[PDB]
């Protein structure tokens, strides 16, 4: 009797069958993949956008600092008058 | 004697077989590691453009106060501008 190599053969065929699904999940990784371009860009915009924003935004703090110490020089000198 | 010789082709097969296993097993792991790159990506996309909304509206906030406060910077010159 040779069930010896019916076991050559059962672990054959298991092999085989890994390697199969194991293709099958790199297939999938391959298409998901094909999403991070994509993402990439997306995060890369948004990411620049919004320090533009913030930018712009710390700027007009500043800008509006200002103009309030315009208004309280302008009264103080408006005051002196009345 | 040879109708049990086969296995000495089967393990030339069983072998060559890991072969394909492990360039594959060791490719998966780098598959996943390159993958974690996706759920983040996708993070920083809406987070990002969730921070670029909310910087805009304080953008703009800010616009107002600063058009609301030159409009008392004119409106209070043309009466010092009276003299």
């Amino acid at each position: 009797l040779r069930q010896q190599l019916q076991q050559a053969e059962e672990a054959l065929v298991a092999k085989q069958e890994l390697i199969d699904k194991l293709k099958e999940e790199a297939e999938q990784h391959n298409i998901v993949m094909e999403t991070v371009p994509v993402l990439k860009a997306q995060a890369d915009i948004y990411k620049a956008d919004f320090q533009a924003e913030r930018h712009a935004r710390e700027k007009l703090v500043e800008k509006k600092e200002y103009l309030q110490e315009q208004l309280e020089q302008l009264q103080r000198e408006f005051n002196k008058l009345k």
